[PDB]
């Protein structure tokens, strides 16, 4: 049997209607698919209060930079949620993208179909669609807690990960006077929303168990002065975001730490650090996240400058981070974060020497006292993947879980063998961990077009790597991320087995190889006729 | 005063053409300057028997690649001279350029005027035009001194102005009944080796030393093919962006040293039966940092010599023994040794025997006198193609004397001394490696981008600040020292001491990975133009 469709790409985020678009400009018939209403992934999902980029607006905005949208007018140097919201709709209205897709719509399992060459797509475990590849574009994250009596709390939960949300579509219930408020985690979206708590709250108590490393974000306004020669200089930035390791606009010093004397680089820290967005991070020295005397370096110096925010030295030195090194995690950015303890009423909770026994109707126990609260917020973290929700199951009827289980397996971050004609676009696995994804998911989306295009062109129904590129493809990642200080900071980011005969399997969760180089990688595959992929 | 124009580009090769057809496109103001009548650079100029390319049609051919003559359709995997002069001229057509160029026109001059921040440029030493910005693109390569050339009464032939009939096509390539000296086996040589050899009564070759030269494998290109080239565009667009070198091949990822010699050599023989450049460009990642690695090749591509060359004596003659694989643009072949087996074809060993005079009967060496109804000169390539015009920067010092000692640049594009002054395409960034079709094309787009972000931000003058010169041109020494190019090559490098006893090194040929080189470009143009004082 024929499929009815060339592809279904799942998911309505930036990377997934992106993908459709691409497909049906090329002629051939595409199917989306999104859970949600319309539009949006991150910026649909996600509406806590303070929830922003991390990426320049400008730089994030690849639909505007590739001329789908070129005339976007950025109000902020790094986009709340409802900005980036306006910005994915107006994408979509000037893609047309919307007619391809089946909104409110879940896929629940995907099956490979050996004698015909094609996927059943199972959609909200009843109609059943077929389509010659199958695209995931459905989140390069999930929502991450491990307490007694959650459930029992007698007050107002908020996750921020499901924040309730009005008619309009702006968060509910974030004036908070009057209220004892309680947050449980100070990741990225709880540094984010601590702050804006804390404008109205009664009291505040923050509890935290480590803490992360965070740095200013330095948001303003942007003007129309600046927007326009931004816009006059699209050609250039896209150009650049293209060239360097990550997408953001950022490279790194071409000098080591040590290249440079004490004065210099505290002088070097102290400039950058007052700079807006990731440039402390991502413009350092060559060696900051390849040597930890270079790590030290900043970290020791990011310390000072929470000893210097923060105004009482106790709680300081709970804020600062002594087990792992600066640039370990995405790191998370913030607006008057470390200020936000100076004040009366906000309280910090060291969860890991006096440890939370119980949630209850009340509040929060924890081993050292009792906390009276009328709100908790679960600002909880981020990791397993948006596939895991998907029963999809390749040749033999194996389970991509099973296929996994030892840790990702593929070949280019895209194709895993057993599971033929199957793109998984934009995932730890291929990148997505320290990317600017607006970027990196774009250029490999096109990727992913141009494959496609290639394999129609030529009459080919199948796709699959090999063992031996599919092996040698995720070693080689392997050995990219052991060479960082990551695999030591994190353990958990490794998959170690010990096989029956005894052999040694050795998998990263993410992917870290820089982007230009992977992609140099993807053009040396594709151009000596897929190399390493059987096409038949 | 305010200049005329926005720009004068100098050429009208392929990257000539493309960077004015840029800025007029970015509605911009420009005049383009050219010696010759019509357009085509290289493709124009060189006109002799078997002149063709060493890069793959489709890959060279990056205005078919661009979309500007999508469907322009290659004859051959490597296109003659005449089939690359028609690209041209349809590339030309499409781009509507030729009404921006002054043809027949020579750039004699061209003086910056400090006072207004423009150029001041004369034409055949008599008509000035100016311009903000002048852009050179007058060629990556220039243009042989014996005794009595003039005293000849046969026919003289010189590569470089090959004479053409009404079909410009060349004329005289008949020499049936002659007896042909050809002096020369660089590039041009070797293309007019073996096609002189297949009427010529006789023939005799002046060779000093041999070049490592491989077989180019060519073929008709067939619509199969060509269609299902123009269909994977987009792809090997990407491909030939991310390569090294722009040419459609990348290195093994393996050094020479860990593979096995059976191994070895059964890589190289596929590689050397294989058409274009793959035995050097898909090598070992080491064949130009070991010189262990290197001589696997060379002793391999001697044994090819060898067995294709009846003759040990004269095989011998053809294999260089004083340098590396590699280290120059290695000149390709269509049936190059072979030649040498005819009865009729003797090479002649001008090292052991110089030449001492051109004569009218011939050509006397110190061992002997030749008899000849023919010379062929088949010029090689030394000074560059902007010594012949008499360029001044601030306070009237001459470009020749600002690069005496080596080019200094910052990013192989503009030198201090000579603000908005820019130097498209030469060996100080990267063409002697460089697939140039998409190189230069690449540049061109990079400097267009930097005109309109001043036009945009009002900025009229711009220059590379001493520090960044400094840092840049050191640096490419740098990279250039930890190869073997340095040994190899010892007169690309120019060493100089100076009067305070200091010694200065600088190389002529930038050698850093293309996709590496424009990396840096960007990270300057984003954070602006960082190392330019911009005003
Ligand atoms: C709060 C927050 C801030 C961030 N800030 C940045 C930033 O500044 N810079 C940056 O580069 N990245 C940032 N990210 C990362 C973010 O993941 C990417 O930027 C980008 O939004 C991901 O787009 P996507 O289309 O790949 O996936 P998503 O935006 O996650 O969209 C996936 C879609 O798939 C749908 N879906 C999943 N499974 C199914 C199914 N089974 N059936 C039907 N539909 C399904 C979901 O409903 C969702 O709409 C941020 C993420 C978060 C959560
Ligand atoms: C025989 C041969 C084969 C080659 N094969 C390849 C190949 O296969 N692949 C590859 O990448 N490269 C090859 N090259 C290199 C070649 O130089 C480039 O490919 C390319 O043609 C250079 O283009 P250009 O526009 O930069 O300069 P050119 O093509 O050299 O043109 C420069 C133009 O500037 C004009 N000019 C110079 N000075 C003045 C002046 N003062 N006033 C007015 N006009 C002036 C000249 O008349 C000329 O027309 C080859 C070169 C030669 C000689």
């Amino acid at each position: 049997k024929s499929p009815a469709l060339d592809a279904v790409v799942i998911g309505a985020g930036v990377t997934g209607i992106y993908q459709a678009f691409l497909i049906n400009q090329a002629g051939m018939k595409v199917l989306g698919i999104e859970a949600g209403e319309d539009v949006g992934g991150t910026w649909y999902w996600n509406r806590y209060p303070g929830c922003r980029l991390d990426t320049e607006s400008y730089a994030y905005g690849y639909f505007a930079l590739k001329g789908i949208i070129p005339e976007w007018e950025w109000s902020e140097n790094f986009a709340s949620q409802p900005e980036m919201l306006r910005y994915v709709n107006r994408a979509a209205d000037a893609m047309d993208v919307r007619k391809h897709y089946r909104f409110n719509t879940r896929v629940t399992a995907a099956r490979y179909v050996e004698n015909d060459r094609l996927w059943e797509v199972t959609l909200d475990n009843e109609e059943v669609v077929t389509c010659r590849f199958l695209i995931s574009a459905t989140g390069p994250l999930s929502a991450s807690p491990d307490i007694k009596g959650i459930d029992s709390f007698k007050g107002e939960s908020f996750h921020s990960s499901r924040w309730p949300t009005d008619a309009e579509g702006a968060p509910k219930g974030v004036d908070f006077t009057g209220k004892r408020v309680g947050v449980i985690g100070t990741g990225a979206t709880g540094v984010q929303i601590i702050p804006i708590a804390a404008e109205t709250a009664k009291e505040l108590y923050v509890f935290q168990r480590t803490p992360n490393w965070c740095t200013p974000l330095g948001n303003s306004p942007m003007s129309k002065e600046k927007m326009d020669s931004l816009r006059n200089r699209y050609p250039t930035i896209l150009e650049y975001v293209k060239s360097t390791d990550t997408a953001f606009p950022y490279h790194r010093d071409p000098r080591k730490g040590t290249d440079v004397s004490e004065s210099e680089r505290d002088a070097f820290f102290e400039e950058l650090y007052r700079q807006p967005g990731y440039g402390i991070w991502l413009s350092g020295f060559r060696d900051l996240l390849l040597n930890k005397e270079s790590n030290k370096f900043l970290a020791d110096f990011v310390a000072k400058k929470i000893r210097q925010r923060v105004k009482d030295p106790v709680v300081a030195e709970k804020l600062i981070p002594k087990d792992h090194p600066f640039g370990a995690k995405r790191v998370p950015m913030e607006t008057n974060y470390y200020e936000t303890y100076n004040r009366d009423n906000v309280h910090l909770v060291d969860i890991r020497e006096a440890p939370i026994q119980e949630v209850t109707p009340e509040g929060i126990k924890t081993a050292d006292a009792a906390y009276d609260l009328d709100v908790i917020i679960y600002a909880t973290g981020f990791d397993t993947g948006s596939l895991d929700r998907i029963d999809i199951r390749g040749k033999d009827n194996v389970r991509l879980i099973d296929a996994w289980a030892e840790g990702p397996s593929t070949y280019l971050g895209l194709q895993a063998r057993g599971f033929p004609n199957f793109f998984t676009l934009v995932g730890p696995h291929n990148g997505s961990t320290f990317c600017n994804v607006g970027v990196c998911g774009g250029l490999q989306a096109e990727w992913v077009l141009r494959m496609i295009s290639y394999m129609k062109d030529n009459g080919f129904t199948y796709s699959e790597p090999t063992q031996a590129a599919e092996n040698r493809w995720t070693e080689e990642v392997y050995a990219d991320f052991s060479r960082t200080l990551l695999a030591e900071a994190n353990a958990w980011w490794v998959k170690t087995t010990t096989k029956p005969d005894g052999s040694v399997v050795r998998r990263t969760l993410v992917h870290v190889s820089g982007g230009p180089e992977y992609r140099k990688r993807c053009e040396q595959v594709a151009y000596n006729n897929y190399n390493g992929f059987e096409l038949a």
